[PDB]
């Protein structure tokens, strides 16, 4: 049935070289954030700088 | 059935070298953020700078 | 049945070298955030800087 | 039946090396954050800087 | 039946080496955060900096 | 039947090496934070910095 | 070969579904 | 066969900031002060 | 067969920072003070 | 068959910091003070 | 067959902090002061 | 078959900390000052 409303991601990390010798690095494998609804309902959101 | 509303992604990371010497870098494998709806409903969102 | 509303992610870490000498590093495997509803309901959320 | 509303993640750690001499490193396998409702309910959540 | 509302996570640790000599390291396997309701219920959660 | 609302996580540790001489290390497997209500009830939780 | 940098500010960020503001400046004399 | 040889690697005074944010907000502000009088 | 060779690796005065945030907020601010009088 | 060779690895004075936050908030502020008179 | 070879590994004056937070709040503030007169 | 080879491994003055928080709050602040006059 695969994926209906969500998303699908596949990855294979065979060989990677990362040398951190002069700074800072951040890396990641597929972080996700999800807001979904099926029927009657309401998702109200304010994400960011709101003040 | 594959994908109905969301998207699909495949990425095989075979061989990669990144050299961090004169600064900083960020990268990752396909982060995603999703909002979808099936029937009657509402997603009311404001993302960014709102003030 | 796969995934209906959520998302699907697969990753394989075969060989990876990270050498952290000239600074700091952060990395992760698929952290997730999820808010969903099925029927008549309400998720109301404000995430970030609200003031 | 797989997963209905939540998300699905699989990872395999075959071989990974992290050496950290001149800084700090944080890493992890799939931390999760989830809020969900089924029927007549409500989730109200302000996460971040609220003031 | 798999998982209905929660999430699914599988990870295998074949071979990994963390060598940390001149800094601090933190790592872990799948810490989770969850708040869910089924029927007539409510969750109100302010997390972060609230003041 | 798996898990209805809770989450599912499996992990195997074949071989992992940690060495720490001049810093701090913390390692963990499946730390849990959960709150769940099914019928008539509620949960109010403010966690973090409240002042 | 040489890799000699005088003095540097370096900024990198990725944001998905939010907002981010970078503000950097260097002082060299 | 992928190889990298860093010969000198001499960077004197640096500020380096990286961040990743999903579903939120993050603002970063950095500044360097360098003076090589001689 | 991948190989990294770092010859010198000399970085004198540095501040470095990375962070990841999912479903929240995070602001970092850094600054360096360097003076090489000689 | 991957290999790392760090020849010198000399980083005089640094501050470094990383963090991951899921479902919360985290703000950091760092700064270095360096003076190499010579 | 992966191997790490650190030749020099010299970091004179450093401070480093890392944290992970799930469902909470955490703020860190670090600083260094180094003076190598010679 | 992975091996660890640390040749020099010299850290003069350091201060490092790490923490993990699940369902709570945790904030630390640390700093170092080193003076290598010579």
């Amino acid at each position: 049935e695969g994926v209906v409303h969500g998303v699908a991601t596949v990855a294979e990390k065979t060989k990677e070289q990362v040398t951190n010798v002069g700074g800072a690095v951040v890396t990641g494998v597929t972080a996700v954030a999800q807001k979904t609804v099926e029927g009657a309902g309401s998702i109200a959101a304010a994400t960011g700088f709101v003040k």
